[PDB]
This record gives C-alpha cells, structure tokens and sequence, in this order.
C-alpha cells in the first residue's frame, strides 16, 4: 500500500509487534511464527509491526528481517505490515529496500547505532532513509535519536513518506509540543515499554494508540484496555493496570531487557514455541516464569 | 482551617504560588508583596501558596517563612494560604510548627536537603513532619525525594492530614500509579516548572488541577488556559501554548534557574516591586527581559 | 588559626569527618562524641571535619551545629577544626559566623539546597559566604553545585581565605583541569564516599589526600591505606582494597544514604555509643550489622589494646 | 599474530586510531587512507585500530570493513592492526570472521546494538564472539556495554583470546576494581573521548596507554606528552594539557560528535583529504576549522595556498 494508506491504518487501532520465535539453536522458527501471527490476527489489530524492538530487531542479521516480513504477510490477512529498520544509514538504507522489496508496507525506524548524533546530523540520516523507498516510514524517538519538534517538521516537511511518530522517551512536554507543532501531518503512536502504563496520559498529549507488547500473549486483555481507553471507561482501565499491569511490570523490573523477556515467556506459557532469547537478553528464570504464568491466570490460552 | 477543608480547597480551582519580594537591602519587602497577592486575589485562585518553590523558599531563612505566611493572609480574603516548608526534619518541623502559628491552613514539604534516601527513610521523615502540625499536608515528588506508591499508601493509612500529592517528576508512568492506588484519598496536583506545558497529559494521569506559576504576572492568560483545559476545548489549550507558552519555554530554556527568574521578572513587568532573584538564581538580562515584555504583549497592566 | 594555617594543615595527612552521636531523646549526645573524638585523635589526622557529610550536617538544626563544633574543639588537641556549612546563602553565611565564633578553624561549603544554579549564581553564593568571615574555606564540587575551573579561579582571585577544594563528583577530566588551573593556590580533598577507592586515580589528577570515612571505626587500616598510598607501595593498597573496601562497599550499595549509615555502624559495632542515624537516613538491619561486624575481623576493638 | 603476542604489542606503546576516509561520493577512499596511515607510520604507535570510532566503525557497512582492514594493513608495516567489531552477536561474529579472514590481528568489541542488557545477557553475547575467532579480543565497556568485575573475570576464565580492556566509562571506582581483580590477566586500554585528559588519573587506576584520536593530525604532540605521562614529567603534560587539549575541548564540545568530526577536520588540514564524515555525524563549519587550523598553530606539517586574484 502507499504511504497514505498506512497511515490511515496506523490510525484505526491498537499495534501489534510480535515476538520473533526461535528455535533451541536460535534460528528464526517460520512455522511457529506463522502459528502465533495466524492466532492473533483472530484479534483483528490493524497493524503488525515484524522484527519491532519486541520481535528482537536489535538482534537480528539483515538478511533474516526480509524472511520474517515475508512469513508475518503469508498469515495476517488483510493487516498493513511494518518491518524494523536501523543502524547507520548504509544498513538502514539496504534493510529498508529489502524489506520492501518482500512487499512490507512502511518501515520503523529505530535508532542508528551507539553515537550520540547532532540534529543536524539526525535530519540528514533519516532524510536518507526515507528518500530511499516509497513506502511508508514511521520515526522512532528513543535513547541515542531524539528529534526536537523543529527537526521533525523539516523532515515532514521533505520527506511525504514519513508518517508516523513512536515515542519511546516519555517526555511528555517534548511529544506535546510535537503533536501542537505537526497536528494530522503525522499519526501518533505510543512506544514505551509497556505502553498501557502510559496510554491514558498520553491521550491528553495526542496520542490515541500505542504497541501493546502483551498483546502477544493476553491479547484479549489488551483489546478491552484498549476499548476501555478510547470509550473514556476510567474504572475499566484502572482495574486491569492494578490487576494485571502493575504486577506484571514487578516481573519486567527484575532485570535488564524484560519487557522483551518477559512478553516472550508469555507467548510460551501461552503454548507458542517461541523458543529462547538471542543474547544480550536473557530469559526469565524458573521463579520468574512461574510468577508470569499465575499473573496470567484466568487469560490461559489452555490447560 | 482542618486538613479536609484545605483538601477541598486544593479541588476547587487553579493553584497560586507568588513569587517573594525582596527590597534594596535585600529583605523581605512585605508591603510590595502585599500589593501583588492584592492583586492576584481578583483574579480568584483558591489556594496560595506562600514560600513555595517559585517564591524561591531554598533561599529563605526558616524565621522568614512564617512573616512571608503572615503576610499573605493578611490580603488573601477567602483564600487557603499554604506554607512552603522543607530541609531534614529537625527543621521542617520548625518550620512547620511556626507557620501553624501565624495561621497556614497547610504545607507543602519540599524535598529535605542534598542527600538520596531510602523510602523507608522518606517515610520516617514525612511522617515526622506530619505528626508535628494539626494542618493539612502536601508531599512533593521531586529531586531526592520520590515516594513509590506503596510508600506513601502507608503515609496516607497512619497521617490523616496528609491530603495532597504534587508531582514535580514529570514521571508518568509513577504518577498514574500512585493516582490508582490513592483514588481519592489524595488531591493531585501538577508540579513541572510551567506545568500548562503537562497539564493535559496530566488529566488522563489523574490530575485536575496545577501551581500555574505565570500566573504571578499573566493570571488571566492563565485563567483562561485552565478553564479551555476542564472544558476540554483544545484547540484553545493548544493556541494559548503555541502563542505564549512555547515562546516562554524558549526564554526560560536560556538558563538555569529561570523557571524562577523569568516569572519574577514577568512580574516586576506588570510593576510590582518584586526585586531581584537571591543568588545562586540570577535574574534576566535587559535583552530577555525586553523579549519578555514583547511576549507578554496585550496582557500589560 | 588564619587561612594559610588551616591550609598548611589539609596538605599534612589525612582528614577526618567524625560522625555526630545521638542520644536516646534524639538530642546531640556530647559525652560520647568527645569519647569517640578522644579516642580517633590518637591516630593522628591533622584535620578534623565536625558536622560534615559523614557527620550528618545535612540532618542538623542550625544551632547544633557550634555545639558539635565546640565539643570537638574540646578533645581534639592539637588539630585544625573544621565546620560543615551549606544551605543557601542568608542561612549559610549565618552559620559560618556562629562557628567561627566558637573557633572554628575552618568551614567546608555543601551545597546549597535543592536548586540548579547557573555558574554566576554559583560565584555570587559562594564570594559571599567567603566574605562573611576570616576563617579558612573548602569549596565542595558535588551534586547540584559544580562549579568550573574559570568560575573556582574568579573566587580564588577574590577570596584569599578559599584555600581548599573538595570533589564529590568523580569527574576525573574536571577535576584535573581544575588543579592545573590553580596549581598550588588550593589544596585539593578527595571527597567520594568511601574515598579509599579512588585515591590512587586521584594522585594523578593532583590530589594527595582524602576524607577517610571509614577512619570512624578503623582508623588503623585507613592509616595503613594512606601511608602505602603516599609511598607508592601498590600491593598494599590493592591488598587493602581487595580484602576491606570491595567488600565494604557491597554492602554500602544495597541501601541508599548507606554511605553513611554503614560507617555509623561500625562506630557503634566498635564500642563507640554514636546512637541512631537521623531520618531520611535509614540504619543497617541486623543481618547487614551482622555482616559489617565479621568484615571488621581482626580491626576489632579489643578491651586489652593499649591506647 | 597470535593473542598473546597483541596483548604484548597493546603493552608497547601509544594506540593509533586512524579516521577512516571518505570520497566524494561518500566511498572509502582507500589511496587517502593508505597515504594518511603511511604517515603515521612514522611515529610508530605498536596497535593501529582500524575502523574503530574514531574511524567511524557505527557508520561503515560490515562488507567495509575488511577491506578498510586491508589497506592499513599494506602500510603500517612491522605494526600490529586491530579491527573494530560490533552490533549483536550475529552481526559481530560475521564481522568479526571476515575481518579475521583478511589477516587482522585482533578485534576491539565496540558495544551491542542499543538495549540494555543483563550482566548475563553481556557475558553469553561476549563470550559467543570471541569464541568464534582465534585472534585477540578486546572488550570496550562504554554506554550500553558495561562489564563489573565478577563478569568479566569469567569471560577471561573461560576464553583465553580474551586479552584486553578498554574504558569509555570514566568510572575510576569501577575500573580501578577491575585491574585490582584481573591484574596482569588483561592489558588496560584508556578510551575516553580525547583520552589524554584523563590519562594521569588512569596511571593509579592501572592504566598506562589509551587511544590517542588527536595522534590522527599532531601525532608528535601526542607522542611527546605519552612520553612525559611515562616519564613521569607531570609540568610537560600539565603543559600540553594547558596549550591543547583545554583548547581543543573547547572545540570539540560546540556540537554532539565533534570527538570525532574534528579529529577528520584536523586530519584534511594536516594536508590528508579524509572527505566529510557520514552522518548522523557532522562536520565543523568552516569557521570552527579555522579555529582549529590557530590551534595546531605551530604543529602544522604543510602551508595552504590560498586562492586569491588580482
């Protein structure tokens, strides 16, 4: 589709980012992918974003996102379909043809690599990205890429292609001033780890849908937070954060890259066979596992 | 004034924090401060708070605060008048106790001095402070002092005058926690430096209501931002921040300190004898304050 | 004793910042601090810092702190006194004053409270506490008042009686362009807590001495420390780090203020009567007392030890 | 060149990290490089890093980097050359290999690919790349890549290739607990940005050489302050600290990334056309190459000719 048609789909509900399923030796695993893709399409969200921050983006060779792309779009319908992007622009720049080359829909674009990068400098880089295909390209503000709203808007300005705005930062004065500065040129989308935690807040700043990484594994729960959120129903979305996202995010906070680990450890309990993370993540450990799977309770998938 | 009907109070309306007058000998200028709460009165905000962070408390001697209070209340009429109070707990207790003396309806307790703490250390402290005053009190997240939710449930079961919770974080994922587990035990309130930059994402956190320090010099800009804000006229919020307040953010991004600064000087602006900043904050130079001025525009008295 | 005095004195070993005794009532327990004041001055430091860091000043009123500063005064014998000060400027320059009256020797400058201050504010704050008496000043770079090597010179060149910089930071590339900058004009003071784990870096960047926190309750082993440091003896040190401080500071991080808290514990652990810290500083559980006394070990103060 | 036999060429002297230059078509220009490498040559540094940051390895696609390898590799004569590596363990492996391939003798291991991880997490990824080469390894502990002491003492245990440490932390309390705890194990590797400001204090942390990235464009200055830091001649570094580096920070710290971009701008006004740097980086306005170009002052190694008419 073209840049304006996924935009409108990132506008008419609530993102999906699966996990990225390995086998025991850690190569992707297409076929329990594919099982997993077709299982949550039943819960109709209108975007999925393949090889995301969830999916494991920063862990994946190049030339493996492209067959992901392809085995996320053999199974999810008529679902708009996103790959991560990165690194450096030479990387980045050859990521984001293959991927649409395999017919992806928009890209994501994470942060380039390590360095702390002047604006200046940021513009030139995702001016080239997204001069390089004709798909869609959503920006991504997070750790060593910030965009001020100046920078941004000269970006939207050049580039008709960029649509979409994931804030991973948190700062709320900052992504106000964006939504204030940009208005309908863009489609916001909530990205902090966890999103829910964020997403009533983030309302009031502009942003009306976000990823849901637990939609992997409790996607029903998701989509009634998500109900609940854009029908005003307070009490609604306070029950399910104290019942379900305040203890979850005890589990996420137990070590370093759990809001990938854990949401993984779901899609296990929850009889996927997703397999292990690829290093530097570790998975969560018997304990912690046993924990997950009594907070997911009365949600099981099966016995 | 017990502690529920400060908690009402704190539910009723824009919150005001008045810069402090200091004269050419650099002390307290009570009759200039007079002078501006008079004013600010007209313009109908339920609560003061005298001594606050934006009137520069951190650079306050403890027996200035209750003279500051005295003269609040003085021209305040039919408004609650909360007392800033602070530093390790020997102090703020002091503090607290002599401003209960010269009629606060409240406290607010900023953060206690230079050292990180653990929560059951914060819950030591705040509790002390409580239990020292009959008046209701204000915690404020912020700096080196950040209660977790459970931290200050436990506040809140053993301190029935504990009544409000500002949040100068900016943390939201915290604040939307703490708002689910207190309900309506506690008023919330917006604390960021220019807090009408976070006050709508702050609605769906919880919070109705802020300390809207510009309105020291531009109360009925400030008016009018919160009632478009509780109406739920955007587009109004949204003209008023790129209009005034994103240009103001500019001025005050120009140095450190100037969340204080640049009121005091919207202020002697609007001429009201304020005086000048106490080191370690420094005042603006004549340039900004001149882009000040031109801001302020059509709201010159 | 005049600035250049106190100054001769920071550069002639180690510094000592006692932490301040507290009774059952919570009061200022004056009997015991000049006990355990008696009892470290036979170790030598040539400086002592009443009511710093270590010593709670960031948990005293006012008023308490000339009456620490005197009860040291009492005991301490030949060796320079300095007070803690801090706050902003009208309480801190008040408090500079009273300890100067009950002869102080000297005042360290904590930060003042809460605010980020722009360097020219950090200048006029602190020219005026300098200004406001005679005696000896250390500035300390931590937290929110850092200042940078233009602005130190601008008060050095100003104030002849700031004679010392401490460093709290850990900013190796600040603090060396700070001493190159004023060379000899300032001693510089080691100031990270648990400062033993720095101070080999910090030779290199021009400082040759420290406070000893842990000096509390072992004096000996920080005396040790020191004069392999100052002799280049580096088997010594690293021995030393390896067998006490490392393992000190695992259990210094697993609670925040601990820095503190945990040196108040081996005060106590070593038969001294130094009471509770105050709130928001929490103490040591019994597990973590428990594990401070065996790393103690053979450091313990035994009954049959000659003074 | 076998691990040990790096680990003592690491032992030898000053670290060389040459910029990696670009043509105009933002291609590796491998004539430049060579030419520029060849030069210093002469000031003998025993470890060349090529394609670290300094020569911009977060902006180089993987298949650019043996082939930068290998033109350092023709000049740089009896010196031994160290490739950067990188991202994920994947990446970093494949890269890791191929530079291995090429004839490198060995691989400093710049952090992975923008999350933070566990020390667990850090171990398994580390420990999977340097068992995937038999050349020497360096680890880099910066940013999101931060090794404690119990971690890394069990990387060393268990692979022998494992020879070196780099710092980019300026964590004294950390590093210093570090060498007391590997000792000899390891050869520690200064890594701040303009490294020579920190490199008296690093001497009592036990480190005695770091990366140079002002060597690129006045490497006789830095060889003469590396010698005085050895020599222990605390007023000719105090000196060189004074009259360069404080002023070259100054430079440096106008714009995020200029610890690189004025490294490449001193580089072409020493005469070597590196070309611009890649972005997200950016170049110095000309007017802050100027300022540069007053700085090197007496240390310029050509005169310019200007155009000028009449």
């Amino acid at each position: 589709m073209d840049p304006e048609q996924i935009k409108t789909a990132l506008g008419s509900g609530l993102l999906s980012f699966p996990v990225t399923h390995f086998d025991a030796e850690g190569r992707f695993a297409a076929d329990s992918y594919r099982e997993h893709v077709e299982w949550l399409a039943g819960y109709k969200a209108p975007v999925l974003f393949a090889a995301g921050g969830t999916g494991e983006f920063f862990s994946l060779k190049p030339d493996e996102i492209p067959t992901i792309v392809a085995a996320a779009k053999e199974v999810a319908g008529e679902t708009a379909i996103v790959s991560g992007c990165g690194y450096g622009t030479e990387i980045a720049v050859d990521i984001a043809r293959s991927v649409e080359k395999v017919g992806a829909d928009g890209i994501l674009l994470l942060p380039h690599y390590l360095i702390d990068a002047p604006q200046e400098g940021l513009y030139a880089h995702i001016k080239k990205v997204c001069q390089s295909v004709g798909i869609g390209v959503m920006v991504y503000n997070r750790d060593n890429s910030v965009l001020q709203a100046d920078t941004l808007a000269r970006l939207c300005d050049e580039c008709p292609n960029l649509v979409g705005f994931k804030d991973g930062t948190g700062d709320i004065g900052l992504v106000r001033q964006i939504t204030a500065k940009m208005g309908d040129r863009l489609m916001y989308l909530g990205g902090m780890p966890t999103a829910e935690l964020f997403a009533e807040a983030y309302l009031g700043a502009g942003f009306t849908t976000y990823s849901s990484a637990v939609f992997n594994f409790v996607p029903g729960l998701a989509n009634e937070f998500y109900a609940a959120l854009r029908a005003g129903e307070r009490a609604t979305c306070e029950r399910i954060l104290v019942d379900f996202f305040y203890p979850f995010m005890a589990i996420r906070n137990r070590a370093k890259g759990y809001a990938v680990s854990a949401v993984k450890a779901g899609v296990r309990l929850q009889g996927f066979n997703a397999g292990p993370v690829r290093a530097p993540l570790k998975d969560l450990t018997n304990e912690e596992i046993g924990m997950l799977e009594a907070l997911i309770g009365t949600h099981k998938r099966k016995a």
